[PDB]
């Protein structure tokens, strides 16, 4: 098979016999294909930056092993040099304590799967909005890449509402460095959506939320580059093209 990195890919595999599927000695988490009951699913992701150039999963069963074979294709992406190598910044430490406590926070929390569905059917965009900025514009020194957008911009000015764009169970909900005033939905089976640079949070840590429902308002915090809304996806470990994302995922969990 095929996929560009920094996509998302839901593999369908026989219930039947199956014991686990594995990325050499990884376990990746498996569940129920809601409308075909002989089938189940999986998410696979290959990151934006410096993904294998192929990747080879096995399907272990209790009578045969089948191997998939994943080729990762680099996609159209947008992307502009670097005019200065990005090098080492030297931020002061009391900015250094915060990032790398609140990433202490988030890698908990994105390894914390859920083992069942806290969704309603289809994602919806948090608002009606359109593109300002694409996910995965990178910026590149020697075609090595840097950065890139890790999730989609959204028009909003500042005190845009913004809905969860499904059911799900919140594990942040607070002003971050980089994210500015975050929100993150647990949606289960580790996806999560993420929710930034809002001018106001509506909700608490640990609420049960419903799609289409309230979580705040846009807004431009930790944002250089004015009001928008950020939108971004977790899925399978990876931050992974949210819109690419939402239509494979509906394409299979359609209400
Ligand atoms: N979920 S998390 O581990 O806390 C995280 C993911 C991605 C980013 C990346 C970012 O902040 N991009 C900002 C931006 O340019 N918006 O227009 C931060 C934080
Ligand atoms: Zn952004």
């Amino acid at each position: 098979m095929e996929l560009i990195k920094g996509q998302a890919l839901f593999l369908e595999l026989d219930k039947k016999d199956f014991l686990s599927l594995k990325n050499n000695d990884k376990n990746i988490p498996t569940f129920a294909h809601p409308k075909n009951q002989e089938k189940i699913l999986a998410i696979f992701s290959l990151p934006y930056k410096n993904p294998p150039q192929n990747t080879k999963l096995i399907a272990f069963y209790k009578d045969k092993k089948e191997e998939i074979f994943i080729k990762t294709l680099e996609g159209n992406y947008k992307s502009e040099k670097l005019q200065v190598e990005n090098k080492k910044i030297f931020p002061p430490k009391t900015i250094q304590e915060r990032i790398a406590k609140e990433l202490k926070e988030a890698n908990a929390i994105y390894s914390s799967y859920t083992p069942k569905a806290l969704f309603n059917g289809a994602f919806n965009i948090p608002l009606n909005s359109f593109i300002t900025s694409d996910f995965g514009k990178a910026r590149t020194f020697n075609e090595k890449v840097a950065s890139y957008h890790s999730g989609t911009d959204f028009r909003a000015a500042t005190g845009t509402p913004i809905y969860a764009a499904n059911s799900g169970v919140v594990k942040i909900a607070k002003d971050r460095y980089f994210a500015g005033n975050s929100v993150v939905i647990d949606h289960g089976f580790g996806i999560y959506s993420q929710y930034y640079h809002l001018s106001k949070i509506d909700v608490k840590v640990g609420q049960k939320i419903k799609k289409g429902e309230l979580i705040g308002l846009s807004g431009a915090s930790g944002r250089v580059s004015g009001p928008a809304l950020h939108f971004g996806i977790l899925a399978g470990g990876k931050q992974v093209d949210p819109l690419d994302f939402v239509s494979k995922f509906n394409a299979i969990f359609q209400l």
